[PDB]
């Protein structure tokens, strides 16, 4: 029973203070991937959200926007976004297309 907000830009390194980020880059993840903030929730089932407006509508990087449960947290919520974010990023790192499916 919690609500926060939280942005794609907003864990995105790549992006500036006054482009949507307000983020510690010790623990940002460039380019805030859809992967990295819906799959750390698929984890627990219940603990973040990603909507996209429909004006964007179909599928584009134009960005997009996440609601986390929390509430009465600020940047701390967002290092622990970060925390399980980080590892699907993290996760991507380890594995490469060369060893994703096939092995050469």
């Amino acid at each position: 029973m919690k609500e926060s907000v939280v942005w794609t830009v907003n864990l995105d390194s790549k992006k500036s203070r006054a482009e949507g980020r307000r983020i510690p880059r010790r623990f940002a993840v460039p380019n805030v991937k859809l992967h990295e903030l819906v799959e750390a929730s698929k984890e627990l089932g219940l603990k973040f959200r990603a909507e996209e407006k429909k004006y964007p509508k179909s599928w584009w990087e134009e960005g997009g926007r996440v609601v986390v449960e929390k509430r009465g947290t600020k940047t701390k919520l967002m290092i622990e976004l970060a925390r399980k974010i980080a590892e699907i990023r993290e996760q991507k790192r380890e594995q490469k297309k060369d060893k994703k499916k096939k092995k050469k």
